[PDB]
């Protein structure tokens, strides 16, 4: 390449950083929904309506425009050639930046081994939760509902491992009005958020929550309710069960603690293999590099496939997700 | 086409991690190792610097995802954009390690209701580490060209926003007799600069004082200002703004430094009309960053238009290559 080509490529990498951050912010502030409905927007009007500092609002749209996501026309912003694609994956940009940005920013301090004890990185939990709701819905739901449609029975008590916001249990209780639900989450803040949200939607008597580590599910006290659970779900946290030996034992413990579970629906993103560096798709690099930074194991799809029998489960159906890196839903029994 | 859009959006995502990795790779030693040898071994690098190797691999994968380096097994090689990205490594460091929190917290920083008190956070030590190389890499040519055209030998020099003290030191090395005086608003700045200066043996020659250069009249160091025959102010001048404040600050500086012959003022400025898809490195970060921080940023013609009211005359102006649109003015 020429020096001019390198110059353009490096300027684009710099601007991409600002656009990337802006995709999450623009989602969250309501701009991308406006642009997807009407195809355009007036930046002063948008700034007044949402009581935002207009000079910053101009930067945000400029940052998006600098890489072809939107176009600026006088007072107006219109959707650019990459709008649909960036909008589709906006929760992933949110996750990377608003949720995870401080991890990546602190690369020089996170990488040194002597630094890597106790609290050594900081995520924004609320922001991660904010993004995870759309990540679940947008990428996981169709496979999730296809698995639910093919259960071959009607659930009476469902337990969700890593229940977070409580939304999955709420949706299951809408599909199956008899159903009792039980969410396990390790984070007491998620427990508080979930109990609150469930109560406001009218489900406080049907759905309840317990703080607990699903890696040590054999220690969770939930008034003997686990024995009545006949459906188990776990989405977007199963990599936490790994390394392999930890995972085998966690699966057996799940198997013994939920002895009346018929189907166990397990959904997660996985570590890819042999994608060429210049062909990496959205998410993949951030998912893998981030967990490598945090010290968290990420299995491949073949590692999952290979653990289940030893774990006490049989995989009877598998669904490919489009495309949140390489992600899947397993139907286990 | 849907495929192009997919590739482009993936590139934007990956560029975020590469961007952050440039600064990190600088800081950690990897960029200089690649400069020397053109290549390096990942395991070796990790072991030498005692780094968690899975993360080190992701760092390089990040740089590789967009062409800065190329991976060949366990080896990393300089890539097509290595020279350009290394050249600008301090601007990535500034964008990410320095100012990343500001940009991450965009959703919280834009609402007016939240814009009171300390409503954004910068990493001051990181900013200072990037600004030190920014000074030397982008402003040195024009700064020294201005020094060469002074037409006198300075006896006492003052530097506003002296930071690390490096400018004073370098002046001292070029004009052995000279005395230096630095003024910085932050005690962090005063501390390092004072240590640095002693370590280098310039302790009698160069001293410092905490002070706000916007209100230079209330700086009770006073004594030596009258001696100063050269004033310098680099990468903070936009702090004097908005306009009316800048007029006052310039007049105050004129009157607090009456024997100053030349005043060398260098800074980056707000550009005008650059089309969005042709924005060069830094511009957008600098401008959008100052807009989120609520700080005024003048264009070059605002600066041109303020010196006379401010009590100075611009005798020579130097364009900079290219830190957005940057400039050094020679005022008297
Ligand atoms: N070992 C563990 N045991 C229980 N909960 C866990 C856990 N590790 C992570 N979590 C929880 O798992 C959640 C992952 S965020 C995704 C949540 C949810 N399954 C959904 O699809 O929306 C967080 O709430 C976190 O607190
Ligand atoms: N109003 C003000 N008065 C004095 N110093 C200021 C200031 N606003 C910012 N600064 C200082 O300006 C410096 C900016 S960065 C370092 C610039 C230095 N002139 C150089 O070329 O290397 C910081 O040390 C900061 O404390
Ligand atoms: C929730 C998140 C994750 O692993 C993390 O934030 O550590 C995640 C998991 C799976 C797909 C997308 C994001
Ligand atoms: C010091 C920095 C700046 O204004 C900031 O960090 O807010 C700066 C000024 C001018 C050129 C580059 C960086
Ligand atoms: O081994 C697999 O591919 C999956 O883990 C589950 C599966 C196995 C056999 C038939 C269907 C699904
Ligand atoms: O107005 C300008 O362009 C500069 O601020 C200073 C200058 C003016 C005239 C001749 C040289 C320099
Ligand atoms: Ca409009
Ligand atoms: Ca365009
Ligand atoms: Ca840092
Ligand atoms: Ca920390
Ligand atoms: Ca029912
Ligand atoms: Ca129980
Ligand atoms: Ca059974
Ligand atoms: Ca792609
Ligand atoms: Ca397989
Ligand atoms: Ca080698
Ligand atoms: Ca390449
Ligand atoms: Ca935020
Ligand atoms: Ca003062
Ligand atoms: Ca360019
Ligand atoms: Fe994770
Ligand atoms: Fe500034």
């Amino acid at each position: 390449v020429s020096e001019a080509q390198a110059r353009r490529a490096v300027a684009d990498i710099f601007n991409s950083t600002l656009a990337s951050s802006a995709i999450g912010a623009a989602w969250e502030l309501g701009a991308l929904d406006e642009l997807r409905e009407n195809g355009k927007l007036d930046v002063s009007d948008f700034a007044v309506r949402h009581d935002l500092h207009e000079p910053a609002v101009v930067g945000m749209f400029t940052a998006l425009a600098s890489v072809g996501i939107v176009r600026r026309e006088g007072a107006t912003v219109v959707v650019g050639p990459y709008f649909d694609e960036a909008n589709h994956h906006r929760s992933l940009f949110h996750w990377l930046n608003q949720g995870s940005g401080e991890l990546f920013r602190r690369m020089p301090q996170v990488l040194p081994n002597e630094n890597r004890t106790g609290k050594f990185y900081q995520l924004d939990a609320g922001a991660i939760s904010y993004a995870c709701r759309e990540i679940s819905e947008r990428y996981f739901d169709p496979a999730f509902w296809a698995a639910v449609d093919g259960l071959g029975y009607t659930p009476t008590t469902v337990a969700d491992l890593g229940s977070g916001s409580g939304e999955r249990l709420i949706q299951i209780a809408r599909r199956f009005p008899g159903v009792r639900g039980l969410g396990v989450d390790i984070a007491d803040g998620a427990i508080a958020m979930a109990e609150k949200e469930v109560a406001a939607k009218g489900f406080g008597d049907q759905i309840s929550f317990v703080r607990g580590d699903a890696r040590t599910i054999d220690q969770v006290s939930a008034r003997g309710e686990f024995a009545e659970v006949d459906l188990l779900t776990c989405f977007m946290m199963g990599h936490e069960f790994w390394p392999r030996e930890n995972c085998v034992q966690t699966l057996r413990k799940l198997r013994a603690a939920f002895p009346n579970v018929r189907r166990f629906l397990l959904g997660d993103a996985t570590r890819t293999v042999g994608i060429p560096d210049r062909e990496l798709p959205v998410f993949t690099l951030g998912f893998e590099f981030g967990h490598d930074m945090m010290g968290v194991y990420l299995p491949t799809l073949d590692e999952w496939d290979g653990v289940f029998e030893e774990g006490g489960w049989r995989c009877v159906k598998k669904h490919a997700i489009d495309s949140l890196s390489v992600s899947v839903v397993f139907e286990l029994e």
